[PDB]
């Protein structure tokens, strides 16, 4: 298990949820959604990290400070450039790197040296085995900076499948265990057609948790039709409870005994 | 729900298992493997159909007739040409079509009119939505012979992914529900590299069962290292009970409540 | 495990259900109730035996024969005297002994050599440790007839608690494991006040399944208000699904691991 | 729900655990056991209250140290009207001996103590009788300026012939009519007025029945325990059992209790 915010995560722990609205829409929208997700995850005993991407950076980050302060929740956001990292790491608990930047070594190194843990998204162009090199390079930067190495996660978000389609290869979730980092599944982005697919979010979420992951990322919204960003792939907030209850059941079923593939 | 052999199958029923050795190796290998699967499946309440491929056709079919006569088990085998349909159908309980022949309508029609149910394999070159037409055509032929139309299953066995690789798109398992036929997942052939992938058989089996299917196919062998065909991808017989017990748990979890994707 | 009808029962197996209307009311009431229970238990994967007590003996058994004929279900009925055994055993799949006859050794003996398995009810006057002697005697008789000994269940139905009251001692369910026979819990009669307690049927069913049993016996009816016998303690047929769903979850939870009492 | 210590309890909430060594044996025995129980319960999200019985001065001192050092709420039994003031000044929850459930001067005094009270049902009472006991405790509280929602009804067995108790699961449902959280005492419900094998059995049954709380005695080495060793659950098995109980608790509270439709 690696230490993440106030809990332990890993293939050998209960899965954690990263969830929130796609973009920081307003302050009430973010605080209300964060609070509702807290209550949902509290009842299910699912460790929960709130996400939104950044109204302006400053105001987005301020609102993220308020979720942290008001609700006591850890928060995660994406960083897009080396110059954003110092400011973002001073506010949030976990950085996340864009999938397209997974091979930009200066940028990955900079996140690695930030002093915060990093959820490293796997590019749509990588093979699952390539993620070992990504994580290893991040760990060299961390070690160079005097920081611990157990602070990265490998995040699956789909691989290119012809034009304008992604496929979620469940083998990837098993392969990336070789990174010795927690594996996270991004269920919302894995259904997106590049360049609504909501119906497939529960499908891939069930499939992934059953495969065996450390964490799950999902976007949500109270009324997704009225969402400011990527609405058609968000799970409505009033259905998150039922979905998570099913995923907890799958997670317990597959972790209660060793994974058969390990005996192969 | 569809009647298959002496049980009810479908998305709302507990999953059924199709399993056996890849090919008929020997009468004793087959009877022993079949018998030991029967005891594993009886203990878990998993409906079970024995499968092996046809030592020559006459001899392979004789031996399958013995699995039937000695053990009271339903049996399934794949049929390779129109010429063999009549003989094979007089011995087995369920026909299965090779994936490459899924668009050969004369062949599909002949299987459909055979008098036996047919597990129709989705070609590695088809899109999931294409399988509706294949099933609709099979049902035409059934109907024209006076036969019930609910005697077909849609079988996922992987889709081409670059060269020498297949990917198991879990969205396919949901999409093919539109065929109004039971969807069956072939976990063994889904991991094969076309043109040593055993470790992914349980991974995809767990993923597919969590996604929601009517049926599961897997090859097994008492000692896969000595198998006469596809040995590297066979699950060992002495690990089948453990695997099946996990799959039952998953199957129940996802079918206890409606699938969330149906709200979408 | 013990082999029962077409399945395997026991303390380590998923629980089975014995259920039906208290008495055979009519052919249509029996067939419809049997058919509804069949479909509910099929979906939940609960092995199922239909029961009703005998319109006259001849007509009662005829109708139970129709349940087998028309629905292919196994059927259980109670027998009341030695002279009725040959006829009843010629029709039904499982005999049941009335609780008050549990010490009538000639009658218990005749049932035990009938050629059919027997659910032996524990008299309201017996202590749980006394059932071992009953089962041991039944097994003597079976063995002497050249029959298998593993063909009996011990069925808990309450113990006398003062006047006009029965209590369900959950310790009995554990103690009677020493019979080396599957233990069955009669939820419907355990709530009866000798000489409407329906509300306690779910209570005691949940307690018993959580305690750990091989089987459950419950009386049901489409509309208990119009039931010809024991109507006020029957579970309505339209609530059986919901109840059984809860009970399967409890059964799995307690049988996933060893029972802690086996360490002590 | 009712507020109890820093959490909410009730038939509609996750079950809480009351547990500890039968008696206060030692400061280190008490602090170590309370610490391991805290860790086990934290891991499972089981709200936890530490119990041991008390001489009295030294017993309450050691119980104050469990609170100070581990931040846990503590419960103990009080035996007489004249112990109440001191006990309530130290502990978070009082508990009344079963035999005293109809001794109303005593029950009233506990009710006016300022603390919540787990009221044990006498082995001689019928389940319907606890309503009267709770109503009278609530009157005493109200007549003294205190909130009425501070009592729990605790099942610990009913007399069954001579030298035996039986745990009537109907009692746990019936006592919901008190509109107070129902607590099951799994340890004393097996005691013959050497029965540890029935503690898991009754705990599982009671949780599946549906209760607000569970009480169990434990010890690191029951063989070497100073009272009731033969009925203690060994500490190194409490995790396993509680894990089972949590699943049962969740499963029965996930939907409405079917008995509420009949
Ligand atoms: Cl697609
Ligand atoms: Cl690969
Ligand atoms: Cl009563
Ligand atoms: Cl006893």
């Amino acid at each position: 298990s690696m230490k993440l915010c106030d809990f332990e995560v890993g293939l050998d722990q209960p899965f954690f949820l990263i969830a929130g609205t796609c973009v920081v829409e307003s302050e009430q929208m973010t605080i209300d959604t964060a609070g509702r997700l807290k209550e949902i995850c509290e009842k299910l005993n699912v460790p929960f990290i709130y996400k939104s991407s950044y109204l302006g950076m400053d105001e987005g980050l301020r609102i993220l400070s308020e979720v942290k302060r008001q609700l006591g929740l850890p928060v995660l956001t994406d960083v897009h450039s080396i110059d954003e990292i110092e400011q973002v790491a001073s506010v949030v608990d976990v950085l996340q790197t864009p999938a397209f930047l997974c091979r930009q070594t200066d940028f990955i190194h900079a996140c690695a040296r930030s002093g915060k843990p990093v959820n490293i998204k796997k590019g749509q162009f990588l093979a699952p085995h390539d993620m070992k090199n990504v994580i290893d390079k991040a760990r060299d930067a961390a070690r160079e900076a005097g920081l611990s190495e157990d602070r990265f996660m490998a995040c699956e978000r789909g691989v290119s499948f012809g034009y304008n389609n992604l496929v979620s290869d469940m083998r990837s979730l098993a392969i990336m265990r070789e990174t010795n980092a927690p594996v996270v599944f991004d269920a919302t982005h894995s259904v997106q057609l590049p360049g609504g697919q909501r119906e497939f979010v529960p499908v891939l979420a069930r499939a992934a948790v059953a495969t065996g992951v450390a964490g799950l990322f999902m976007e949500t919204h109270p009324n997704p039709a009225e969402a400011k960003s990527d609405g058609p792939n968000a799970v409505p907030l009033n259905r998150m409870g039922a979905l998570l209850e099913t995923l907890v059941t799958l997670d317990q079923a597959v972790k209660r005994n060793p994974f058969l593939e390990n005996d192969f």
